[PDB]
């Protein structure tokens, strides 16, 4: 057996083929096992629709997430990146920095 706790990664992406959209990105990378829950955070309520969740292995004891939504950050919202995994004694919140 191996465990690996998450890395998590919180930042905004325009796609450059339309700059105007704003995706807010969760990266949860090399974690095993896969069995894992994550959602996107505003001002600490969930964000229902996430249209975006790519899951992939490299070695078969490694998983990677891409979860992503078009969002439409202002200055006084706050995002973040919430993560359970059976390495993680406590849901892992980590905040979006307005400036990645």
């Amino acid at each position: 057996m191996i465990q690996r706790t998450p890395k998590i990664q919180v930042y905004s992406r325009h796609p450059a083929e339309n700059g105007k959209s704003n995706f807010l990105n969760c990266y949860v990378s090399g974690f095993h096992p896969s069995d894992i829950e994550v959602d996107l955070l505003k001002n600490g309520e969930r964000i229902e629709k996430v249209e975006h969740s790519d899951l992939s292995f490299s070695k078969d004891w490694s998983f990677y997430l891409l979860y992503y939504t078009e969002f439409t950050p202002t200055e006084k919202q706050e995002y973040a990146c919430r993560v359970n995994h059976v390495t993680l004694s406590q849901p892992k919140i980590v905040k979006w920095d307005r400036d990645m």
